C-alpha cells in the first residue's frame, strides 16, 4: 500500500533510483513485472557455463557511475581478452591485424575510410548531449536515415560496407531504419567513434566477475521486501492527492511520486488517468527497440589463442549470421567461449530456425573465419533472443526513426505531474548502456528529492569522479588523420591544379 | 462473463465484426475502452453545428462495404459541394480552376507534374494489395522514405512541393517519416491517385446525412447490452481452454475467440499470456499513427459560392496552418462551414496555441485565400486534435516507417492462436478508411466462422456488389498523359 516513491521497473535504472532514495531515508517500493530483477541484463548460472551474461555485459573507461555502483556492491571487473590479433573477414577471406582498427591499403579507400570516421566525430561535435534537437542542422540530419548519410559520405563500397556493419553492431538496427541525427548523437554521447568501438580503452574493455546481473540482484538484497516481483504495472492515477499505481495481479500502491524506469515505448502497457499530454502520448508509439540475438558457443579450450587470434572477429557479408565476436572465456582461462551477436534483420530471419540450427551455422562461420576445424566441436551453447521479451521489447536499446528525435525528443524526461523518468534512454552519457541506466536512475531520484525540498536545484545533475580501477586514456588523432582530404576533396584539388 | 466471441474495440471495425457474428447466431460481447462507440469517427451534436464529424467523414464510389452497411442501418449520403471553382493558392496568390487537378502552365513543369503522378500509379501496379512485401522491388522501395523518392523523381520544386502536400494530406505524416513502399501501396489499394484525391468520383464525394458516427451508434442499438462501455481491455490469457479477457474496471470475460479491432500499436496496452510471438511483439512498437487536427469554421452563409468558389482550397507553403479545405455546409445550404486539416508537424506546433488562436490563424488564411473579409467573421468553431487520444493514438491511420512493411508486414493479420485481427489497418481495399474498417471487420468475423466450421475456407474473403446509389466512373487517362516524356526523358531525347 503506502510509501514515498513507487519505482516502476527493477532494472539497473529502477534499482539505482531506489537505492539512492532509500539511502536518503525515504520509503520506496520497486514494482517489477518479471519474476526477477535485472531487466535487459540477465546472468544465467548452470554447471556448464558457471555464469554468463545473456544481456548487457561490457563496461569500460568513462563509465564511472556503473563502475562505482558496482564497486560499492562488492563486484570486480576483469579485462576482455585482446592480447592476440583481431580478424577482419571480408569477401570470404580473413585479414588478421593488431591495434583497434582494421588497416586499409588502397589509398583512395584509405582516404574514404579516414574521412567517414572523422566526419562522424565532426558532426557529433555540433550536437549537444543533453539536447540533440538543438544541433544547428538538427532538422536536416533528422530527416535523413543513416543509409542516406552513408550514401553521401562514402565514395567506396568498402567504407560503406564497414560503416553499415558499424551501425548494425552499434544500434541493432538497419541503416535505413534510423535517423542520422539520432545515431550521430548516440555515438557522440558515448565519447565518439573510437571510445564506442574499442575493447582496450573503450566500451568493451571489461566485464563483471560473476556477471552484470549481480548489480540488480545485490540492490534487491539491500532493499529486502521493498522489491515486488511479478507486479506488472497496468494503471496510474494522478487525479487525486496521492498517486495510485495499480498492478496486474491486483494490488494497489499509493505514493507521493512515481519513477518510470522502463523503455519509453513500454509506457504503452500502462493506462493513464488523466490521459498523458499529447506529445508523450504519441512519442511512446514512435520509439521501437532494435533486434538482436546474443549467442555464446563453448569450447574445451580457447583454441584461437594458439593461432595468435584473440577471438575478436569483424565479419562482413550478408551470408554471415554473426557480424561481430569477442572472446568470452573466464579470467581464469577456462570455459572457453566465443560471444557473437546476430543483428537487426538477421535476428528476425534466423529466429525461424532451431537453437541447434543456429549453433551449427555459427560453428561453420567461426571455422571458416578462424581457419580452424576445432570450431566445429562445441561443448555447450547458450543464446537469448531479446526480440521475444514483452517486458524489454528488444535490445540493446531504443532507436529513433527519421523525424522523431526533433519532434518528440524534448519530451522523454519531461516530468508528467508527479511521474519522473529514468531508464537508460533518458541518460545523457552512455545512454543505451548500463552506465546510462545508473545516470538516469540517480538523476530521476534526485529530481524528486528536489521536488520534496530536500536538495537544491543545482544538485539534480551531479558529475562523477573517474574510476581509479578503470582509468581512461584520452582519444588521440594524428596530424595526417586530421588533415588528409576526402575523396571529393582530392578530386577538387585535381580539378584545380588542372586549370 | 461467458460468450462465443469477445470483440475488443467498438469502432466501425469491431461493430461490423460483431453485427455479422450476432447475425449468424453467436453470442458476442464488445469491449470498448471509452464512454462511447465510433473510435476514430465521432459526431458531435449541439445547436450551433446541428451535427458535425470531427473524425472520419468522407465516403465515395468503390467503397461499397461502408455504403451498404450504412444503407442497411438507414443512413443516407449527400454530395460534398464541388459546383464552383477549386482554388490553388501558391506563393501567396490564388489560382482558381475547375476539373480535379490544378493546371500547370510552364511546359517543363507540366512534364514533371504529369510524370510524377504517372510514376506513382506505374509503381503501384507492381504492388499486390493483399501482400505489398511481395512487390518485385519491395526492399528497395521500403528502404527509402517518400522524401528520397520525391527527390529522385521531381525535377522541379513545384512538383516536389505539390507531391509533399499530397503526402501530408493523404497520410498525416511527413515525407521523410514514411516508407516509399508503404505509401505507394496505400495509394494503389485506394484505386490509384485520381480515385484517392478526387471529390467528384473519388474518396471525397460524399458524407453521411447526420454524421458517420451513426454507423457505430446504430450497431450498438441493434446489439443492446452486448456492448460494454468504459471497458479498456488490459489482459488476455490464452493458456487455458477458453480465452480469458480482463478489463481495467476489473471484469472478466470468457470466450472461444477474440477479435482485436484496435490500432496495431494499441495492442501494446494489453498484457499477454502466453507472451506474443517475437514478430508481433516487436511489430506493435514499430507502427505509429499520424498527427492531425480537424477544424471546422462556421459562417452565417456560404459566401465563397457567390464569388464562384466551391470551398476547396489547396494551399501551399510552410506558413499556412491548413493545407487543404473542403466545403462543410449541409445539403440544405445552411450551417455554412469550411473544414480544414492541420497536418503532420503543423499539428504538433499549433497544438501549443489556444482554440481561439487557432481560429484566428485560420480565418486570416481563408480571408487571404478566398480573398474575402467575410472569412474574418466566424459564427462558430469546432476542432479535434486526434494526437491527444490514448485510445486512438492519432489519425487518420497507421503509417509505416522505412524498412518496417517488409520485415513485419506479413504479421498484421496473422492470427495468434485464437486471437484474430480486424481494424482498418488490416484491410486490403481502402485500408486506413471507414471502408477498410468494414472489410477487416467482416473478414476477421468470417475467419472465426470458418475456424468454427460454419463456412468454407473460400468464403472468408467475400467480394462486394457495386452501390447503386454511389456508382463509380472508370479512371481515364489521355494519349498524351500516357506517352509524354519525363524531364530526364526529354533531356535524353536532346
Ligand atoms: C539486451 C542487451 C544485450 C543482449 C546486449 C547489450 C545490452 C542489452 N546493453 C543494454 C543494457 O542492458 C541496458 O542499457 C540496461 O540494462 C537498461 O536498463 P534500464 O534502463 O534499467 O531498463 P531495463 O533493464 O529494461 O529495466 C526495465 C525493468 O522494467 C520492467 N518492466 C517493464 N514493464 C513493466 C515493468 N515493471 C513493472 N511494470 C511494467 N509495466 C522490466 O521487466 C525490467 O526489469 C548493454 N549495456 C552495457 O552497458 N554493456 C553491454 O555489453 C550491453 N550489451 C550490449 C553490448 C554491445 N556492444 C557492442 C559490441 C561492439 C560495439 C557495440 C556497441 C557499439 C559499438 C560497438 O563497436
Ligand atoms: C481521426 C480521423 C480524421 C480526423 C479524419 C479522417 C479519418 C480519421 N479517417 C479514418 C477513419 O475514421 C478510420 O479508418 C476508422 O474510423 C477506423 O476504424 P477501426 O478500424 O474500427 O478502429 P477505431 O475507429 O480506431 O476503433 C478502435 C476502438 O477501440 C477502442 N480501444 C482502444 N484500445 C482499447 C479499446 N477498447 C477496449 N480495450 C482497449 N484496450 C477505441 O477506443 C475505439 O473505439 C477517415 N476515414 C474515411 O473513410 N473518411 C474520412 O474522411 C476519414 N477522415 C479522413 C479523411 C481525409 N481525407 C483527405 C482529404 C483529401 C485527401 C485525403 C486523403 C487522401 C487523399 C486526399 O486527396
Amino acid at each position: 500500500n503506502k510509501c514515498d516513491v513507487v519505482v516502476v521497473g527493477g532494472g539497473i535504472s529502477g534499482m539505482a533510483a531506489a537505492k539512492l532514495l532509500h539511502d536518503s531515508g525515504l520509503n520506496v517500493v520497486v514494482l517489477e513485472a518479471r519474476d526477477r530483477v535485472g531487466g535487459r541484463t540477465y546472468t544465467l548460472r548452470n554447471q556448464k557455463v558457471k555464469y554468463v551474461d545473456l544481456g548487457g555485459s561490457y563496461v569500460g573507461p568513462t563509465q564511472n557511475r556503473i563502475l562505482r555502483l558496482a564497486k560499492e556492491l562488492g563486484l570486480e571487473t576483469y579485462k576482455v581478452n585482446e592480447v592476440e590479433r583481431l580478424i577482419h573477414h571480408v569477401k570470404g577471406k580473413s585479414y588478421p591485424f593488431r591495434g583497434p582498427f582494421p588497416p586499409v591499403w588502397n589509398p583512395i579507400t584509405y582516404l574514404d575510410h579516414n574521412n567517414f570516421w572523422r566526419t562522424m566525430d565532426d558532426m557529433g561535435r555540433e550536437i549537444p548531449s543533453d539536447a540533440p534537437w538543438k544541433a544547428p542542422l538538427a532538422e536536416e540530419w533528422d530527416n535523413m536515415t543513416m543509409k542516406e548519410l552513408l550514401d553521401k559520405l562514402c565514395w567506396t563500397e568498402s567504407a560503406k560496407q564497414l560503416a553499415t556493419l558499424f551501425v548494425n553492431l552499434c544500434v541493432t538496427a538497419e541503416t535505413h531504419e534510423v535517423s542520422a541525427l539520432w545515431f550521430l548523437w548516440y555515438v557522440k554521447q558515448c565519447g565518439g567513434t573510437t571510445r564506442i568501438i574499442s575493447t582496450t580503452n573503450g566500451g568493451q574493455e571489461r566485464k563483471f566477475v560473476g556477471g552484470s546481473g549481480q548489480v540488480s540482484e545485490r540492490i534487491m538484497d539491500l532493499l529486502g521486501d521493498r522489491v515486488k516481483l511479478e507486479r506488472p504495472v497496468i494503471y496510474i492515477d494522478q487525479t487525486r492527492e496521492n498517486v495510485l499505481v495499480e498492478t496486474l495481479n491486483h494490488e494497489m500502491y499509493e505514493a507521493k511520486y512515481v519513477i518510470s524506469a522502463i523503455p519509453p515505448t513500454l509506457g504503452m502497457k500502462i493506462h493513464f488517468n488523466p490521459p498523458l499530454p499529447m506529445m508523450r502520448n504519441q512519442m511512446i508509439t514512435r520509439v521501437p527497440l532494435g533486434s538482436v540475438i546474443k549467442c555464446i558457443v563453448y569450447y574445451k579450450e580457447p583454441f584461437w589463442r594458439k593461432k595468435d587470434y584473440c577471438g575478436t572477429m569483424i565479419i562482413d557479408g550478408e551470408e554471415a549470421p554473426v557480424a561481430y565476436t569477442l572472446d568470452d572465456t573466464k579470467p581464469e582461462g577456462n570455459y572457453a567461449a566465443i560471444m557473437g551477436f546476430i543483428l537487426a534483420h538477421k535476428a528476425r530471419k534466423l529466429a525461424r530456425l532451431t537453437k541447434e540450427e543456429r549453433l551449427k551455422k555459427l560453428c561453420e562461420l567461426y571455422a571458416k573465419v578462424l581457419g580452424s576445424l576445432e570450431a566445429l566441436e562445441p561443448v555447450h551453447y547458450e543464446e537469448k533472443n531479446w526480440c521475444e521479451e514483452q517486458y524489454s521489447g528488444g535490445c540493446y536499446t531504443t532507436y529513433f526513426p527519421p523525424g522523431i528525435l526533433t519532434q518528440y525528443g524534448r519530451v522523454l524526461r519531461q516530468p508528467v505531474d508527479r511521474i519522473y523518468f529514468a531508464g537508460t534512454e533518458t541518460a545523457t552519457h552512455w545512454s543505451g548502456y548500463m552506465e546510462g541506466a545508473v545516470e538516469a536512475g540517480e538523476r530521476a531520484a534526485r529530481e524528486i528529492l528536489h521536488a520534496m525540498g530536500k536538495i537544491p536545484e543545482d544538485e539534480i545533475w551531479q558529475s562523477e569522479p573517474e574510476s581509479v580501477d578503470v582509468p581512461a586514456q584520452p582519444i588521440t588523432t594524428t596530424f595526417l588523420e586530421r588533415h588528409l582530404p576526402s575523396v571529393p576533396g582530392l578530386l577538387r584539388l585535381i580539378g584545380l591544379t588542372t586549370i
